[PDB]
């Protein structure tokens, strides 16, 4: 069952074996992935998060972010540790009480403390639209049509050795999959469809790192939503999905009754499908209970290319139709050296006092804010452009902005910008060497919004800045509850800070 929009959510430690290998984890709702949190557009979510964690090897503090939800007037509920709150300590709870006006689509939630979401605190978050303009394109849209793609590690996140390469040990589709080494024939996920029906498949990358080449043998996929933004229909036979992105696609159960492989090939870790790694099963009702015998093509006919996507609505692009054609045009210098990432020469290290609390306490320019050089002010009611030229090691980097979606004026692997009808989204691959992926948005949401690579290992290694949007109006726009004001004193006391 789905939970919410008003629910408790307990965060616990438990052993799990999603690929046949047992390890401890950090779980929401007792499962990996966590339960789907759901409601309708405009609803009031009240998610009372109970931190019941006791195993320090995965951190006993926590904080949860609701990825892609704008949090307008509720910046304090956004979740990034040391940006909008101090963490919740063990044995305490915290009510994330917010609204989702003007949004409907496929989102997710995850820990936003250190690399803790990699240890298991990740799940889907769906905001349905009772008047969805895409409703007539499908028959079924429910918990059974959510498809999560996850990387899974045998080594605990906090225990990844300094100086060794980090790669995953399994791809999990709907929480199940097989290990790349010492593969055992552990259970695969089954997605069941009925011949003749049409399904809104909600594809969610809950990855800490790899991008996936996602496909379904024998089928094609008609994209209708990108990171919460309705799209024109775009039929593809493969989707390269980067960490934290979402798509909805229509799956027409229009092939013979049978079993078909679902494929999710990560860019690192195990290559191929030997022993059923990187795989799940699409099973038609009435098919034999057996593995598919289908193959992929050698070359896909219609892979997703981001510039092919266009909004369903007339969203346009704010500003003027040329580089720098914005009120506040930025170009970030994104770099990596010696184990640390930097943005404009500064590697992100979380501050002691959350950025929001510093602002509420009267710090009122970005040069006043800690960490020094990591907080950039944005003016209110302005068109912002951010160019994100690639080249830093470890790419392709999926950059994500909290508090906002954005027009993708320039996409990976294509030097031509689009000032007319590009897709809007919230997480974008910045591509490869020489690319100049560029985003635009307007500043109508006062508060400090994190901008970072969503490869969690890279965030931990500093690949982030905070946009302090409309510092002057942050306090008036974001009244804070007493429980939020209590977080830092409790955290600092527990940690002898
Ligand atoms: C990416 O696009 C930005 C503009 O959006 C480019 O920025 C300009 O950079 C040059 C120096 O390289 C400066 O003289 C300009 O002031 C910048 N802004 C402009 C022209 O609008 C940037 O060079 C591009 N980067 C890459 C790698 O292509
Ligand atoms: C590279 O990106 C550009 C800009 O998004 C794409 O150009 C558009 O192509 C469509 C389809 O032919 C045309 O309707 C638009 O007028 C083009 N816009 C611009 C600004 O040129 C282009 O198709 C992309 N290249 C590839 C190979 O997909
Ligand atoms: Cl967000
Ligand atoms: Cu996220
Ligand atoms: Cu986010
Ligand atoms: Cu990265
Ligand atoms: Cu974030």
């Amino acid at each position: 069952a789905q939970i919410g929009p008003v629910t408790d959510l307990h965060i616990t430690n438990a052993n799990i074996s999603p690929d046949g290998f047992s390890r401890p984890a950090v779980l929401a709702g007792g499962t990996f992935p966590g339960p789907t949190i759901a409601g309708n557009t405009g609803d009031n979510f009240q998610i009372t998060v109970f931190n019941d964690l006791t195993d320090p090897s995965m951190l006993t503090d926590t904080s949860i972010h609701w990825h892609g939800l704008f949090q307008k007037g509720t910046n304090w509920a956004d979740g990034p540790a040391f940006v909008t709150q101090c963490p919740i300590i063990t044995g305490q709870s915290f009510d994330y009480n917010f609204n989702v006006p003007g949004q409907a689509g496929t989102f997710w939630y995850h820990s936003h403390l250190s690399t803790q979401y990699c240890d298991g605190l990740r799940g889907p978050f769906v905001v349905y639209d009772p008047n969805d303009p895409n409703a007539s394109l499908y028959d079924v849209d429910d918990d059974t049509t959510i498809i999560t793609l996850a990387d899974w590690y045998h080594t605990l996140a906090q225990q990844e050795p300094i100086g060794a390469a980090i790669t995953a040990d399994a791809t999990l589709i709907n929480g199940l999959g097989r290990s790349f080494t010492n593969t055992t024939a552990s259970p695969l996920s089954v997605i069941t469809v009925q011949s003749g029906k049409r399904y809104r498949m909600r594809l969610v990358s809950i990855s800490c790192d790899p991008n996936y080449l996602f496909s379904i043998d024998g089928h094609d996929m008609t994209i209708i939503e990108v990171d919460g933004v309705n799209s024109q229909q775009l039929t593809v036979d493969q989707i390269q999905i980067f960490a934290a992105q979402r798509y909805s696609f229509v799956l027409n159960a229009n092939q013979p009754v049978g079993n078909y492989w679902i494929r999710a090939q990560p860019n690192s870790g195990g290559q191929g499908f030997d022993g059923g790694i990187n795989s799940a099963i699409l099973r038609y009702e009435g098919a034999t209970v057996e593995d598919p015998t289908t193959t992929a093509p050698t070359t896909f006919s219609n892979p997703l290319v981001e510039t092919d996507l266009h909004p369903l609505a007339d969203l346009g692009v704010p500003g003027q139709p040329f580089r720098g054609g914005a009120d506040d045009p930025l170009v970030l210098n994104l770099a990596f050296a010696n184990g640390r990432f930097s943005i404009d020469g500064v590697s992100f290290v979380p501050p002691t006092v959350p950025v929001l609390l510093q602002i509420l306490s009267g710090a009122q320019n970005a040069q006043d804010l800690l960490p020094a050089g990591s907080v950039i002010s944005l003016p209110s009611n302005s068109v912002i452009e951010v160019a994100l030229p690639a080249g830093a090691a470890g790419g392709p980097h999926p950059f994500h902005l909290h508090g906002h979606n954005f027009a993708v004026v320039q996409s990976a692997n294509n030097a031509t910008p689009n000032y007319v009808n590009p897709i809007w989204r919230d997480t974008v691959s910045i591509g490869g060497t020489g690319d100049n992926v560029t985003i635009r948005f307007t500043t109508n949401n006062p508060g400090p919004w994190f901008l970072h690579c969503h490869i969690d290992w890279h965030l931990e290694a500093g690949f982030a800045i905070v946009f302090a949007e409309d510092i002057p109006d942050t306090a008036s726009a974001n009244p804070v509850p007493q429980a939020w004001s209590d977080l830092c004193p409790a955290y600092d006391q527990a940690h002898n800070i």
